[PDB]
């Protein structure tokens, strides 16, 4: 609603850009750079530093050191998926957990129609109606990590008062094969 748009009046929009130097090879990012999608198997290429070598994860070029920011992704009718923000700082090689001690503040969506946090433990999220496309917003010195369905306007989850010190970048990650891609809006 009116409190939704207002909001997005005061946060800068990031025009988000997907690092394929960053992207497990099971993913493939887009011509444009834009979409994310899997492939059915892992694809052959350097395990250079930047590549998250274990979680099916890939990061945007950019990072945020200060400022309020938004950006929109279109989730669509996938089935899965789990988005936001995590610290450059990360532990891309090998496993760790993806929660907010380890510098993950992600949420997302499995088997169709279970949305959660990835908190620990995890929380559930009842979304009265499934989102098709998702806006996060990142206030870096009040510390909240925010999502939104873009359409409506309606609140799915904040991250409050979290204690950034690094830079940060947003992050992507799906699980399955669909026949539609994981999107950056513009």
């Amino acid at each position: 609603g009116a409190y939704n748009e207002a909001k997005k009046a005061a946060f800068k929009p990031a025009d988000v850009i997907l690092d394929p130097k960053t992207a497990n090879p099971i993913l493939l990012v887009s011509e444009d750079q834009r979409s994310v999608q899997r492939a059915k198997e892992p694809q052959d290429l350097p395990d250079n530093p930047e590549r998250f070598n274990w979680h099916y994860c890939v990061l945007g070029c950019e990072s945020f050191i200060s400022g309020r920011h938004y950006w929109e992704v279109e989730v669509g009718d996938r089935k899965e998926w789990h988005i936001g923000v995590c610290s450059k700082n990360v532990q891309r090689k090998g496993w760790v957990k993806m929660t907010p001690e380890n510098g993950f503040w992600t949420m997302g969506l499995t088997d169709g129609n279970k949305y959660r946090t990835l908190t620990e433990p995890r929380t559930n999220l009842k979304l009265p109606k499934p989102p098709k496309k998702v806006g996060v917003f990142l206030d870096y010195e009040t510390g909240d990590i925010s999502f939104y369905n873009a359409v409506d306007g309606s609140h799915i989850h904040t991250f409050l008062d979290v204690s950034f010190s690094e830079a940060l970048y947003p992050v992507f990650r799906i699980l399955t094969l669909e026949p539609t891609a994981l999107t950056i809006c513009p």
